[PDB]
């Protein structure tokens, strides 16, 4: 079943008074704010129900997530201020929406797993090097490939915002590795690959 937030956004995008580009973006911005409320609520359930080791681990991940989001907004602006047109304005709005949605669903999945009998066990596990897992190694390889392509295509002024955003993303990624499955670890990297790839196809020097 679709989440009511996404059902509502769908209905919103169909509104007579939201057909303009500003109206479409406003629907997405309203959805993003609602997803941010679900981030905060799922994080609160998690802190109240998780075992102590996982609780501190997730608290660390959220501190790192927030710091990344703060600087990633600067990177989003630096990329899209070199663009023109409503296709790019829409892409930028979706850029802002999806990571909030993603963070909410991850927190929800953990809080649901910790809430049932047994599931709290094994919440924190040891960190194996990414290079043992060909899936992780391939995703990392692509990430650094698109990172370098993006860095080279950006105006010299904003390169420091990519450096800063990516560094805090990686610290967020590291905080998450002990708390999620190897598959989710790979998907965290794959999601960052897709963001950097889109940036590299968008920024205009």
């Amino acid at each position: 079943m679709a989440d009511p937030i996404d059902v509502a956004m769908r209905q919103c995008l169909a509104r007579r008074d939201r057909s303009s580009t500003a109206g479409q973006i406003q629907c997405m911005d309203e959805a993003r704010q609602q997803w941010q409320g679900e981030v905060d609520a799922a994080y609160q359930r998690l802190v109240k129900t998780a075992p102590a080791d996982a609780r501190r681990g997730w608290q660390e991940s959220q501190r790192r997530w927030l710091a990344w989001r703060k600087d990633e907004a600067h990177l989003v602006r630096a990329v899209y201020e070199t663009t023109q047109g409503t296709m790019y304005a829409m892409a930028s709005a979706d850029m802002r929406l999806q990571p909030v949605r993603e963070r909410a669903l991850a927190l929800r999945g953990a809080a649901d797993r910790y809430a049932q009998p047994g599931g709290g066990k094994g919440a924190v596990h040891r960190v194996r090097p990414c290079m043992r897992d060909a899936a992780c190694e391939h995703a990392l390889f692509d990430m650094n490939r698109y990172y370098e392509k993006l860095r080279a295509r950006m105006p010299a002024d904003s390169r420091q915002t990519l450096v800063a955003a990516q560094r805090e993303w990686a610290a967020f990624s590291d905080a998450m590795t002990p708390l999620v499955s190897e598959g989710e670890r790979v998907d965290l990297i794959g999601a960052r690959v897709a963001t950097l790839k889109r940036f590299s196809e968008t920024v205009n020097n």
